[PDB]
């Protein structure tokens, strides 16, 4: 989704209606800081585009981490359209074959294919998704090495071991990422945006270097969608159809401790 900017320091990103509302009010919100400067939207091929600060920009060589955080990865409304009206995918089929052979039903495999929420569960269920509220998605280097390849890291131990290598012992990264994941987390827990939104496939970004400069931002906002009128979220309790609850703080919880363990180590 991502196209270079005409001007030094930003990063032009596909607009999207969703997200489009939510960085707007973002920037008017406690979060302000918390999440990548949004600057408006601009024409480019006859299309429309974000127009964000690059997080990158001011890093001597980043690594990059993205973590997607929730418990729940879909919308409730996937739910009600896959009982609806399902839209069978053969993709989302051939992956489940490859992780577990035994994961799809006998039905599954008769269609080669599977719902939207029933393959977002499984992924899900296979990584921390379910148990920590968050998973790794993928780490970019300083070195050119890229990897998406995180797709049965569910442990505990086994986050920690990720976060571990993506470190390589730089205490003063692990120090700053600690300091700002505790800030960010008081921040979320005062945003009036935060206890209005249901906040669905969103990120932490971890962004370090060389230098030792470290940050972390909340990308990605096209699933988060405001609740019915005066109704709020604690973003800590368990998911039920029905409740619209994200499980993003227990999330975010289960990431400082395991951050502050691996401090420790
Ligand atoms: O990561 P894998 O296991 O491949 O599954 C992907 C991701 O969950 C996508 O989220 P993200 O783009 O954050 O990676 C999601 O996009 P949505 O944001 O549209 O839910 C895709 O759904 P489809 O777009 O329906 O294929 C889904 O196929
Ligand atoms: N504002 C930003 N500045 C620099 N890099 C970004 C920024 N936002 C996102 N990225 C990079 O691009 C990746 C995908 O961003 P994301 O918002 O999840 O887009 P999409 O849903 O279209 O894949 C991130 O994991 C990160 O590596
Ligand atoms: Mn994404």
């Amino acid at each position: 989704s991502f196209k270079a900017a005409g001007t030094s320091g930003l990063i032009l990103k596909r607009c999207s209606e969703p997200e489009r509302y939510c960085l707007a009010r973002l920037m008017a919100d406690a979060l302000r800081g918390c999440v990548p400067a949004f600057h408006g939207v601009v024409e480019r091929d006859g299309e429309s585009y974000l127009q964000l600060q690059d997080l990158l920009d001011g890093f001597d060589g980043p690594c990059v981490l993205d973590c997607k955080m929730g418990v729940r990865t879909y919308l409730e409304e996937e739910l009600t359209k896959a009982r609806e009206r399902p839209k069978l995918r053969k993709d989302m089929y051939k992956k489940m074959l490859a992780v577990d052979p035994e994961a799809p039903t006998e039905e599954e495999h008769a269609q080669r294919a599977v719902t939207k929420p029933r393959y977002m569960q499984w992924r899900e269920g296979i990584s921390s998704s379910t148990t920590l509220g968050f998973r790794i998605e993928g780490i970019k280097k300083a070195d050119g090495s890229c990897s998406t390849d995180f797709k049965t890291t569910r442990s505990r131990e086994q986050v920690l071991r990720v976060f571990e290598e993506f470190v390589q012992g730089d205490e003063e990264v692990l120090r700053r990422y600690l300091n700002r994941l505790q800030q960010i987390r008081d921040t979320l827990e005062v945003s009036e945006f935060f206890r209005r939104h249901e906040v669905i496939g969103s990120s932490l970004l971890f962004v370090h270097d060389h230098c030792h400069r470290a940050g972390v931002w909340l990308i990605d906002f096209g699933k988060t969608t405001p609740l019915p009128d005066g109704q709020i979220l604690d973003h800590r309790r368990p998911w039920e159809e029905g409740n619209r609850e994200d499980g993003y703080l227990l999330g975010l919880d289960n990431l400082i401790g395991i951050l502050a363990s691996l401090a420790e180590r």
